[PDB]
């Protein structure tokens, strides 16, 4: 309905009927142009890690609780003193303009509607200021792709601070792009503007070209960069892409106020483990000294419960939210979170867990299947 | 042949040719309306637990016994001093009217014909009194879905006592319904009356609406509820839905006279383990202090043998009996139990086990496949 | 080409081109009538054990030997002082008339041609005397299905002794038939005469009916029956169907001069382990005090090598030989043994094993796949 | 485009677009005659080992490294003081004339273009002198199939020394050919000349027939043969086909200056383990006393990284290079190495490994999938 550089964007704004989150992919495939769809759906190399992100949830099982003496489970929780209606949040994803003309503005509205946490992205088709304006008083985190150019870093961080963002997510697992075959097969050219890079170019970036700003992304990321971002913003800094206990501890020693356990939805180091399979050992080393956010493969209520029980404080979604955004805009995003909340409330009742803390204190079984 | 609220019910009354119990599903799918069929066949979320209920029987193997010195195995056993011709019994299932116009009356007749134990259900399309009348002197258990309304609980328990039921099964693993996609895809409305709720409404329920009685089902179930039902009936109370050793012991401490190991045929907490995979550890903690009933996934003689050898005293069937009920009414149900008895007698002879006690004392192998 | 009771039998007599033994099944399926084919190919219940008989060979691996200093491996071996050109032998199979009009006479000729050991069966379509006459001076074992009628047992054993048989195989794992669905689906009636039962009827059986003789098969088999057959024949008695170390030792204590590790090609106790998976523990308890024969699932050279390396002295084939018999009679059987010998000689060269003893002393790897 | 003995050879000379190395097989299948294609693609028996060569890379996982402080990974390495731009090399393969009229001359050019190590083969369609002339100053190893005729061995070794080859690869795992069904199904006759055997016949072989020279290949290979080749050439001798730690140590004790861990691409001892599954235990026994070369199943960047991290110094490719040779000659071979280098550089950046030594010192995870 909206065209940008030859690419068709959804303008839909409606509640959507959701059977489950996995089925949103084939539904969204009918309306997202083939190149954009492949960009969103695909992982790196032969997609082994992407597939294992789903299958790894079967490595642990939830015990049904008999005679639990609870009813009406509550999804409410908190991070950094911010109250949330649900522990399910939006993973930062820079390609939401591939799904919808409103991009992260509609995603921001959907998260605000369910009282969930929104993460806005460096490469968004819409500006930090626009996305925060769309969300109103709803809490937002800002995901930074750090540049070699500290003028770029400080300009985007100042824009995030002006937009009242509550934390910075430093993404460190994409210093180069994974080898994604879908984009090669589709001969796909990313067709969207990058509103934050355009704004920097027009402001403190003194007219520097967009391709030059893009190419300035840092491949060399050190612990001292974490402390520098923390000192500059006086916001909590969360390191995203952690897949080992040792890296969690190095991040906390470098000044991180949070650990985001992620393999980038299996789009980066193919042949790395399923994200779920390293969560518990990471959480054991962290020992609750900072909040943990988990993503990569979460689709069912049982998956969310298992991630919380294995040491996550919040659980993020990427692809299912992008598909819901294409299918129904702001109300489409709302529908995805409401659907997953419903599947989680059922599991919590059957597992005897009244609150999100009770889920976190739940002991999963470990039979081999 | 019979229509109720637009829904077609079987009136068949015939012996059926059974290749195996798994094949009854595709046979019954030709005659049960699509919505009713999906309601019966389906499990929760992605049906992982439902599938594992079948595959988990491969986690243990039966040793053939050479030079066993036995012939003509005997299927006879006992629970609470009640003699039975077979250790295979009917799992309580509230939806038998979806298969057949006689519902649990035909099931009661089939179980009486093989000298097996019948369990009648709270939500049956036919009354406690009718089902007990159909069974004649055959032993029956009554499955209770406990209400917040103790007038409802005491009325149904009094009706069960008047019908000479020998034990109460308290089902505790369905305080909310699992998320079952088949009913969403089929847009299925349960079309049957609930004869026990209608009777309560007309009697001690003083005209209270059916939907209001239904909605009064307790989500908060505590150990003290078990003792209260035991004190009120002076019958043995069996807790159904136990999937952990700790919950077995809590149930016995609360006054349970039996443990029913079940995950509700994978219809409830999807992402929970296969029922077979927790049976042996539950039976080790119970240490024969009360009888154990096992269900969820039982289809072959080898499955029944493995459940008895892993600590079950009785093994229940759900779906295969519902399918046989659709296909042949009372004689259809009889055919299902006779078929599974035949497969079990073959295994017992080849395994060198003369009696059901010998099966229970059998040591299964544990190679990994 | 030959008709018996409506059933078409092969009369083929030719060398056959063999890609591998597994492919003989689809080749033979083109020429064996559907009912006979299903009788041969099928296993019991859902054929899990039958399938695992094949897959279990992957549980161990053969190390290639570098710098082995050997060439021209030799397949020669010995049992009870009988010289054999190959450790691959014929498993006793009572249904060879379903494949070919000559039945075990052609099988006897094929085994004689490769210098292999033939086992003739109780229920053969052709007599003990005819099969031994067909084999000439080639060594034969006789497989007994023990009757309750010791007049029957002693008559067949006397006939076996007159035919110069070198050992008795007592089959003990088929006291009842496994539940085989193929025969139910095909509505298959065994159409062949049982030449040994007819001969008994005409001789010491004093005209007793064939069905009555057949029905006299013993379901109660005790250790004292083994010693009785040994005392009566003064031949070595091998117990067939052993799947546990304890049963191997009980058989040796009862007077057995050999152990035949078998699950009857997955036709009997479905839900029992793969035959290969219990071989090594049985061989560890036997500790070479008597020869071990292994069968059930052997198709490739690597399978034969792995069975010998895991404690077998001889490895038997059932189904592949029956299929080769249908396809080419005596030369068809010869072709099957020559093909498997060729695959084994290649493995022995690459594994650095000069003789069959070197294979038996080989240490298999145990990586998990 | 070129015909030899009825067989069509590629004459292509072009850069090729590569999605991944696995997809080269179906691309090359469109242009290689069916018999030649089956000869290249196939393994022995049922191809279990061939399949496991691929699946075994999933037995270990690469940890993404957060805050790694590196960029621009370097692929440079060294063997025997020879500088290489990449640790990926050409496995010796005697059938390159089945892909292309230039055979190993084009392969030699492709390896020279990426600064990689070429291995020329005994049975090549082109001579040792021609292949070395094609490669210019690029380093080459010569793979020997040892004869019983030491006049043959010394003539080819003298030709290799004259061609400035830097090491001898003694292949010891093909003393007989594996049973390869593709050649049986295709009725395939190897149609190419063997230029090295023809040259020997015309020179020191004094007119001896090609079939007679071919048939003189040694099946009996001893440790003293390794020392004899080392003494005669004064070159490092690498033993190829090692699959056990014990055989690695026996090879080093016999005078080997290198170990080449290989199962010949699953073409030899089917039922042997996946090559990757024995690499680490071999490397633990070798303890860096000599270089290790690894092959069999390598297709992705993650595979190369995992082999280096598990104790390989160099990683060889067979089939993918043969397919690239068919598709684009010298530039086709170049394209295959450039593609795999690109996938490896991405993994090294995401894993935090600056150099090939850093990859070798990387600790892989070992979760079970
Ligand atoms: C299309 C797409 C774009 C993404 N862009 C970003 C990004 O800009 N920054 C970032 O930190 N992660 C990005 N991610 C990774 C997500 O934050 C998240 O780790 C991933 O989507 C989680 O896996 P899931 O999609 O299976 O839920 C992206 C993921 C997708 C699929
Ligand atoms: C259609 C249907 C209705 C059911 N209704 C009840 C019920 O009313 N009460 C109860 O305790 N269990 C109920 N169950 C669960 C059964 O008691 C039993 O646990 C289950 O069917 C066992 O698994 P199986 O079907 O694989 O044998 C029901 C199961 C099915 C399939
Ligand atoms: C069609 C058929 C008939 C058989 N009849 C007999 C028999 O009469 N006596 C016996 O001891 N075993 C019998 N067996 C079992 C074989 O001796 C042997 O254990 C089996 O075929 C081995 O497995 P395989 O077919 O996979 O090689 C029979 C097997 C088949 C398939
Ligand atoms: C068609 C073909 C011909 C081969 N010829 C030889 C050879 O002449 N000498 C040798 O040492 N290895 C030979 N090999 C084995 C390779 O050196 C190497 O071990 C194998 O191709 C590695 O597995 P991959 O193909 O999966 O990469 C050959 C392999 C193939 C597929």
């Amino acid at each position: 309905m909206t065209m940008i550089n030859g690419y068709e964007q959804s303008d839909r704004e409606e509640k959507i009927d959701i059977l489950n989150l996995e089925s949103l992919e084939k539904q969204a495939e009918e309306i997202i142009p083939a190149g954009g769809f492949g960009y969103i759906a695909g992982g790196s190399e032969d997609e082994w890690t992407l597939k294992q992100n789903r299958m790894a949830f079967h490595h642990r099982q939830i015990a049904p609780k008999a005679l639990s003496g609870i009813e009406k489970p509550e999804l409410n929780t908190e991070i950094f003193g911010i109250p949330l209606n649900t522990p399910v949040m939006m993973a930062p994803a820079g390609a939401q303009g591939l799904a919808h003309s409103q991009g992260e503005k509609d995603t921001a509205r959907g998260l605000a509607a369910v009282g969930g946490l929104m993460a806005q992205s460096t490469y968004s088709s819409v500006s930090i200021a626009e996305t925060a304006a769309a969300g109103g008083d709803a809490p937002q985190f800002f995901q930074l792709y750090m540049s070699k150019d500290w003028n770029f870093n400080e300009s985007l961080l100042d824009e995030a601070k002006k937009a009242n963002v509550k934390a910075i997510i430093l993404t460190v697992d994409a210093t180069v792009d994974g080898y994604r075959e879908a984009d090669i097969k589709n001969k796909f050219t990313f067709p969207l503007p990058m509103a934050n890079l355009i704004k920097f170019s027009e402001g403190n970036g003194q007219g520097k070209g967009i391709e030059e700003i893009y190419a300035s992304a840092a491949q060399n990321i050190r612990p001292e960069d974490v402390k520098r971002i923390a000192d500059y913003t006086n916001l909590p800094v969360i390191v995203k892409g952690i897949q080992t206990p040792e890296d969690a501890i190095r991040a906390i020693d470098a000044g991180a106020a949070g650990i985001y356990v992620s393999n980038h939805g299996g789009r980066q180091l193919n042949g790395g483990p399923a994200s779920f399979d390293v969560l518990e050992d990471i959480a054991t080393a962290v020992n609750k000294q900072v909040p943990i956010i988990f993503d990569s493969g979460v689709r069912r209520g049982s998956d969310v419960f298992k991630a919380l029980a294995s040491g996550a404080d919040l659980v993020a979604l990427g692809r299912p939210v992008i598909y819901g955004l294409a299918l129904g805009g702001a109300k489409g995003v709302q529908s995805v979170f409401e659907h997953l909340n419903h599947e989680l409330e059922i599991v919590m009742q059957l597992a005897g867990t009244k609150t999100i803390e009770d889920v976190k204190n739940n002991s999963l079984l470990n039979i081999k299947y």
